[PDB]
């Protein structure tokens, strides 16, 4: 087309950090074409208290009055079932996010995905409250010499039995395999949802980032800016991710995992911080893929309908009724995104032409 | 043991660069325990002329009077059969190194490995002069949308048909698949050498680096200091390289691919230079592998006997008869190696303890 009404757009995997970085990035949610954002909890320290999660959103809302913020707790032994019920009651959180220990940013204070039993009381409460369980689905890497090797290329596949058990022990709970990167994970999600037909049946879904629809291992091998977790994988994996994203199936929907880092935390000779920054042009990135796939008819489901449906986003929570309007005027992605002070971020696909822009119209 | 006499040690894959970097690194050849070095030609601009290869060697000999230097040309369209004959007849080179275009440091002037026949007059002259054809055996990446894609993980496997065709078309030409990184390559070299046992029968050999005996993809994913070409691959590949290095087979011998870069060329958000710096502790790094594999009796073959046999190094070429003595004194690898002025290099396994040290015995 040349103008597409995406309605209330949906980015269900957002990192905005804190401090000067957050002031720079949260207004970019709306700027990249996103009305509703699900905010991830891996701050330093993690978000595990009620007052933190409440004030964090107030800080966010002040920065972005027209952005709807859905919040989350960082899965943790700190949490209690009481904190869960007390938070779902006051509608302070809409889900809880699990980070396996060591596999990504600010995950050191994370959990071990081999003994999930210690958190079954937490999922117990979460299920009763219809809260979402978000999973960074990678097993930690394993050296040893006895048990089968786990590395960055198969850590997501090795996590897939854990996902299935969690689904089989909490069958009413809403679970999301965040940012899928492998054909194996796509196939697992499609099998778990084999008998779904419309749509509110889905209880296990997967988010797909913008960058994993573009990247393979070649793009990050000598390019830390394209390094994130889970890493982009083989060409066959990308094909499956793209096919899923444009499939029109209600169990795949957009989650950017926009993960902002100052440029000096990417230009390291060791300990490069994982993460791609896509917030500034979130929807235009996804538009490009759907255009090239001749499937622009499925864009609205992927970037709006399916996440709204799965998260059950009701009209009474949306901060602004403005519609996101995609229109086919080319823009150039800048080389850097700066706050004029101490923050420079390199955006995903810095310097590239995008065919689409996005603006806001009232309902 | 305590103390092992390795004799005249060989590193048949050495980068020493130019200028201040070369003044820092070439004395480290001896320091890391290596008597004989095969000097790669991927300078800027590459070594493709007789005068430059002779002048380079003089520089190197002045920096390191006890080190034996074997030189090479960079395979390029500027080379002619007359020049091959002239360089051979002047004892100015021992081989010619092929870089497929785009796959590694200073390879933009390299070749198209789907059009090797354009270089058959060169190989013919090399065969007649008993020179060595060294191959950086990786196919350039093709992501394509046509036939099966090439990426950094399979680029070496994708190159193996070209190696077999070269050996089949020039059966008397000595060919080295440099720095093997994949089990598939190991199997291909073993199969080409099916009916060899000792040693002058070997026509196609492979070098193995120090770092590929330690590294997997998990070690460089977020660590540019460990990023090299060909990239370190899966646990199963590393296992097969280690087993090859301690094999005692005459068609595997040591080539460090020590590839020094200043620290600022590693700490980049894009365009990280490929290369691991291992020269300063080359022999001790290998000793650690052979000790852990209960294979110390095979060490002298892998790091001395087999390279000398394959390159036919004669006692009249040797710059010093000093013998390398490995002795089991602990040492720690520094965090950084500097010339005191503008160059800092991060060495392989910076900060780790090694069990062995190497010294020189005059003979
Ligand atoms: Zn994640
Ligand atoms: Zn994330
Ligand atoms: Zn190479
Ligand atoms: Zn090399």
């Amino acid at each position: 087309v040349q103008e597409i009404d995406l309605g209330l757009t949906c980015d269900m995997h957002v990192h905005v950090r804190e401090g000067a970085m957050c002031e720079l990035v949260t207004p970019k949610i709306r700027d990249g074409g996103v009305s509703i954002a699900y905010i991830m909890p891996n701050l330093q320290p993690p978000i595990t208290t009620l007052d933190r999660v409440i004030e964090y959103k107030k800080t966010l809302q002040k920065l972005a009055p027209k952005t709807t913020f859905l919040m989350s707790f960082y899965l943790s032994k700190d949490l209690t079932p009481d904190l869960i019920h007390e938070a779902a009651q006051q509608h302070a959180i809409r889900g809880v996010k699990c980070y396996p220990a060591g596999v990504t940013t600010n995950s050191a204070a994370g959990v071990d995905p081999n003994d999930f039993s210690a958190f079954y009381p937490i999922f117990k409460a979460m299920q009763e409250e219809n809260l979402v369980l978000n999973l960074h689905g990678e097993k930690p890497s394993v050296h040893d010499g006895d048990k089968e090797p786990i590395h960055v290329l198969n850590a997501e596949e090795a996590f897939l039995p854990a996902l299935k058990k969690l689904h089989n022990d909490f069958p009413n709970l809403k679970i999301i395999l965040e940012h899928c990167t492998s054909e194996s994970a796509i196939k697992t999600i499609e099998d778990i949802n084999k008998n779904v037909k419309k749509a509110t049946d889905v209880k296990v879904a997967a988010t797909l980032t913008a960058h994993h629809l573009f990247l393979t291992i070649d793009d990050w091998a000598g390019n830390p800016v394209n390094f994130c977790k889970p890493v982009a994988k083989l060409p066959n994996d990308k094909k499956a991710l793209v096919k899923a994203a444009v499939s029109g199936k209600p169990y795949f929907f957009f989650g950017s995992d926009s993960a902002p880092h100052p440029v000096q935390n990417k230009a390291n000779y060791e300990g490069v911080c994982a993460g791609v920054y896509s917030q500034s042009f979130a929807i235009p990135y996804i538009a490009q893929v759907f255009e090239e796939q001749n499937a622009l008819e499925n864009l609205k489901g992927f970037v709006s309908d399916f996440g709204i449906s799965f998260y059950e986003v009701k009209d009474s929570e949306v901060a602004s009724s403005d519609k996101a309007i995609l229109f086919k005027k080319e823009q150039v992605i800048p080389q850097v995104i700066s706050d004029g002070k101490d923050i420079s971020i390199i955006p995903f696909k810095a310097g590239d032409k995008l065919s689409w822009s996005v603006r806001w119209e009232p309902r």
